[PDB]
């Protein structure tokens, strides 16, 4: 069986080489890029675990499985809509998966990497992995010190309090949280 390090390295190599070979077709049709993303990342992403992680048990247990699913989709689709093109504009950059001692039989692990971009500007990116029945999957992403999972966890709680714990209202507006997540991170970084 593979280790979380290999699952990361393999996914990075597969996705980057796939984008490089088809960079022209994706720039012309983003729906093709979105499909390839779902095909490559889908198997290695714990979408339901991430959704529940952002909602917290306090709110997920007030939601139906059909509702949690609809929250996954708004999350996925909005992430691709506002941050999918980023994988095309700068796929010329370098990535380095840093060492790790995690074994395949482990139940949890964190895999760190570095992204050298624009003349060598390095930001760390970390992936919190969890070993499930379907193998190792991403459960959280930390970027340059910003716990993205906790960021959305806080935004979800703030929006739920404003909507008087209306899940439907929160889901119908979650696209706007994702769209602003980048500046939300920049402000929290300065
Ligand atoms: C169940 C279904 C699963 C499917 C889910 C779909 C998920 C969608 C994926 C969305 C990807 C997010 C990219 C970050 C966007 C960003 O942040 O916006 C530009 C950035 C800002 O930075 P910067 O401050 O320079 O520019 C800002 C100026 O506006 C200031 O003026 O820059 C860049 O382009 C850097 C891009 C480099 C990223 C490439 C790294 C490797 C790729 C991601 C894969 C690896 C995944 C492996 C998974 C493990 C199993
Ligand atoms: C439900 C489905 C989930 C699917 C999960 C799939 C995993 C995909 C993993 C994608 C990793 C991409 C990392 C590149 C970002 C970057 O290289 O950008 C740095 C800059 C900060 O550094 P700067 O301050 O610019 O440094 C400059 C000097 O300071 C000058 O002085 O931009 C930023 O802020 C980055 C932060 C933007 C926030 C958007 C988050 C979207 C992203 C897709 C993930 C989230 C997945 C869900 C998480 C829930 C647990």
């Amino acid at each position: 069986a593979p280790t979380p390090q290999q699952v990361v390295q393999g996914t990075v190599d597969e996705l980057l080489s796939d984008i490089k070979a088809n960079k022209a077709a994706y720039k012309a049709d983003p729906q093709k890029l979105y499909a390839t993303l779902d095909r490559i990342l889908g198997p290695v992403v714990d979408a339901e675990g991430i959704a529940k992680s952002v909602m917290t048990v306090k709110y997920s247990r007030q939601a139906s499985p059909e509702q949690i699913k609809r929250f996954e989709e708004v999350f996925k689709n909005s992430l691709m809509q506002f941050y999918g093109n980023a994988l095309l504009e700068y796929d010329n950059q370098d990535i380095r998966v840093l060492p790790s001692s995690a074994k395949p039989s482990d139940d949890r692990a964190s895999v760190n990497m570095e992204i050298r971009d624009s003349k060598g500007t390095v930001y760390p990116v970390s992936y919190t992995m969890t070993n499930l029945a379907g193998g190792w999957k991403v459960r959280n992403v930390i970027i340059n010190g910003i716990n993205i999972g906790k960021l959305f966890r806080d935004q979800f709680a703030d929006t739920m309090q404003k909507n008087r714990n209306d899940l439907e209202k929160t889901i119908a507006g979650w696209g706007e949280v994702v769209a602003k997540a980048k500046e939300t991170a920049k402000a929290e970084e300065a």
